[PDB]
């Protein structure tokens, strides 16, 4: 739809008209929009339901020396985002691995879905200040 950051403008200004209304909506968003919406960053169990493969893989870098990869891995990601698909620095090491899932599991809740993102929360912060 070509139009549909503007949709999602209208269903954040929808949110917010329900919350202001104090009338209960039938949506069920996941934890990560939830936080998204409050500008909390998702946490790595997180990507255990949404890409079960991709959260396995960050959990094998977890706990897992960097050995056990066989070859390097760096700061960037294919992502599809639009159909499009590109390669996308996110800034590997003992001591980048930390933010590395927390970065990379940002990178994949919000690359293919920032540009809603941003509308959704300008339709949402419209009515409900975010502080």
């Amino acid at each position: 739809n070509p139009n549909h950051l503007s949709y999602f403008k209208f269903v954040g200004r929808i949110v917010a008209k329900a919350v202001y209304d104090n009338r209960l909506l039938e949506c069920y968003f996941t934890r990560s929009f939830y936080k998204h919406i409050l500008g909390k960053s998702v946490r790595y169990t997180d990507m255990e339901s949404e890409d079960y493969h991709f959260y396995q893989g960050l959990v094998y870098l977890l706990e897992n020396d960097v050995s056990t990869l066989g070859y390097d891995l760096t700061f960037s990601t294919e992502v599809q985002e639009f159909g499009v698909c590109e390669v996308r620095d996110l800034k590997v090491t003992e001591e980048n691995k930390k933010e590395y899932v927390h970065l990379v599991c940002q990178m994949r809740m919000t690359g293919a879905i920032r540009k809603q993102l941003a509308a959704f929360l300008e339709g949402f912060y419209e009515i409900i200040p975010k502080r």
